[PDB]
């Protein structure tokens, strides 16, 4: 024990597990992070049942979260209004050369990532860390994206003062002493979240809800392994392994490895002939890929099974298929539109130990949100997320519009037999979609691996309340990815394009959807949930190679008649799959300037070539 007083040695604080017991590397990790922090205690977290348990107990004793007695082991949190979502302006990553990065724009102002030097961030660290968990409890979060054990799952160690944090990583990876164990000695993401409010308090409390929202700060140090996230406990922001590991380190991971990391769900599909099909969609947030995974088809004798809602990591095997795995363990869903109609495999999934974030509650000790397409008896109350008594008629919502849901994937009804599988399924489409109301219609395909590099790089959607962007802007997001490239975007297109150059490859069919497509009036022309397994079919037909696509100058479109619309008779089909010269004429010059502006010197050449492949079929409109 070669030490002059008592080193580093932070064992008089543990309230569980042994630091003696951690492998060298993960020792050290957390006893120079508590060095800084000064927690009160230490908890190595061993993901058992009989733990959680008491950290739930914890919690409702402090009044941090609520039982909802209606259910089976469910619970709420309401949150500070200051902590919702995540917050892209303060979401920044540490790279020696801001280029590797983010392109640089010609006009300034990125749009493809916030860049913060090595420098600004020791700056910005100091002025955060230093005692911020003092009078609070460290937990030592092991934990695994993708399944035990397998040569492709990623384990990290998150530290955090958040038991709400602890809860969620629990349900959303896999957390616990076997991570641990299959770690030994091995490499891991150093991940360190505090919620920035050391005891004493300095400010006011909101509704129990620690938080410093005006030292936010979301950091990823892609060359130390480090996450480094202070002062917000939403999600997003806090459960480290989620964007900021498996989608913005590992990204770029994936770019110096082969692989790909992606906001892809990934479902398998059947057909009434027994026939099967794995998908991956990139839909941005808030734009349907949990109720896409696991949707209930309309049409008789289909069945969809879920892989994952979220993020996908995909790489090309030796025979050429594209695999994919979901590194995820759970999901973590928007509240507000889901009901029996519209994704009744997330209803039966959040019956049991579930925990539900800034939903309303009603007085029978259930959930409410907006859409949730229940009644209740008559007498029956409501309190808003906003703690507070809530009525039908009043003008503000009674779950905050990115209100979640936080699940274990295993209660899924229709969770895919393969979802854990270590070689991953495959992928024979993706499939890239977001929100536009006007000119984009119900599904295309691309002409071929460039042309849908290019269908993901021009996606534009409006935005949601899955971050800060408010009103229904219409954005660039390409790849759905936009809030999450670990690097430069252009290289990231260009990593996308050498795909095509792989010997073997079974390149997937890429389409392109849009569920959202409004009449003059405002109102959905097409009624998408269960209903979008009649463009999945079409998809699978085409996979086939069925003689199904009529060509259009954006690529691939249904023939006449070959869309299922039965049950559907009222849908109106010109304007839904109309394609204007004008609209589209407009859309081409739209994507030109955002290209050149945003991403220029780094554009590959057939990117730059599939736009002008586009303006010259429309030119022949
Ligand atoms: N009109 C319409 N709304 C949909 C459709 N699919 C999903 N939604 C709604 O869009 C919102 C977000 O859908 P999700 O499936 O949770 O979106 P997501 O892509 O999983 O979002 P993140 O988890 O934030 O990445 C919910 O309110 C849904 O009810 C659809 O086909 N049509
Ligand atoms: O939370 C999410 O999944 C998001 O914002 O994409
Ligand atoms: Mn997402
Ligand atoms: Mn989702
Ligand atoms: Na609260």
């Amino acid at each position: 024990p070669p030490q002059l007083h008592n080193g580093l040695d932070f064992s008089a604080k543990v309230i569980q597990g042994s630091l003696d017991s951690l492998p060298q590397e993960v020792r050290k990790f957390v006893e120079g992070n508590a060095q800084l922090c000064q927690p009160e205690y230490i908890h190595i977290c061993d993901g058992s049942e009989e733990e959680y348990g008491r950290l739930l107990a914890h919690m409702q004793e402090e009044g941090v979260i609520r039982k909802l007695k209606k259910y089976d082991n469910c619970w709420l949190a309401l949150t500070d209004p200051r902590d919702v979502a995540r917050i892209e302006s303060k979401t920044v990553i540490i790279t020696q050369e801001q280029r590797d990065t983010v392109p640089i724009p010609k006009s300034g102002q990125s749009q493809l990532g916030r860049w913060m030097s090595e420098e600004d961030f020791e700056k910005a660290f100091n002025a955060r860390f230093p005692g911020c968990m003092k009078g609070r409890t460290m937990y030592v979060i092991p934990f695994s994206m993708g399944p035990l054990g397998s040569p492709l799952a990623k384990i990290g160690i998150e530290l955090t003062d958040s038991p709400y944090v602890v809860a969620s990583m629990r349900i959303m990876t896999r957390m616990g002493t076997s991570v641990l164990e299959a770690l030994g000695d091995g490499e891991f993401i150093k991940c360190l979240h505090s919620v920035g409010c050391p005891l004493p308090l300095k400010k006011p409390l909101v509704n129990n809800w620690a938080c410093n929202p005006e030292l936010t700060l979301i950091a990823h140090l892609p060359d130390r392994r480090e996450i480094i996230s202070f002062g917000s406990g939403y999600g997003g922001n806090s459960l480290l392994g989620k964007k900021c590991f498996a989608l913005r380190i590992a990204s770029r991971l994936a770019k110096e490895e082969g692989w790909l990391a992606e906001h892809m769900l990934i479902l398998g599909i059947t057909n009434p002939e027994g026939k099967k099909k794995y998908l991956a969609a990139a839909f941005p947030s808030a734009c349907g890929k949990t109720n896409l995974a696991m949707m209930n088809p309309t049409l008789p004798g289909w069945k969809v099974e879920c892989v994952g809602d979220d993020i996908a990591w995909m790489k090309f095997d030796a025979q050429g298929n594209l695999r994919a795995i979901n590194p995820e363990n759970g999901f973590f869903g928007v509240a507000p539109g889901t009901s029996v109609k519209t994704n009744p495999n997330a209803i039966k999934t959040i019956q049991k130990n579930t925990i539900f974030t800034n939903v309303a509650e009603t007085s029978d000790g259930g959930v409410y949100w907006e859409g949730i397409d229940e009644p209740l008896a008559p007498g029956v109350t409501i309190t808003s997320w906003k703690n507070k008594e809530w009525r039908p008629q009043d003008e503000e919502p009674c779950a905050h519009p990115n209100s979640r849901f936080c699940t274990p994937a295993s209660q899924c009804p229709i969770i895919d037999p393969a979802w854990e599988s270590p070689e991953g399924v495959p992928i024979e489409g993706i499939i890239f979609g977001g929100r536009r109301p006007a000119g984009v219609p119900l599904v295309y395909e691309a002409l071929s691996w460039q042309h849908g590099v290019f269908v993901g790089a021009a996606m534009r959607s409006e935005a949601t309340a899955a971050a800060e962007h408010k009103g229904k802007v219409i954005m660039h997001d390409p790849f759905a990815m936009r809030p999450f490239f670990g690097y430069n975007f252009g290289k990231y297109l260009a990593h996308w394009l050498s795909m095509a150059h792989r010997p073997a490859a079974k390149l997937p069919k890429i389409f392109h959807v849009n569920w959202f497509r409004k009449d003059k009036n405002g109102k959905f022309l097409w009624p998408g949930f269960g209903e979008n397994s009649r463009v999945l079919e079409w998809m699978f037909g085409r996979i086939e190679g069925e003689d199904s696509a009529k060509l259009t100058p954006i690529g691939y479109v249904p023939k006449e008649d070959a869309l299922n619309l039965k049950g559907l008779g009222d849908v109106n089909v010109e304007e839904l799959f109309g394609i204007s010269k004008e609209f589209w004429e407009k859309e081409v010059e739209e994507i030109d300037k955002y290209l050149e502006d945003q991403v220029n010197a780094d554009l590959p050449y057939e990117i730059e070539r599939e736009l002008r492949a586009l303006k010259q079929r429309i030119s022949q409109m």
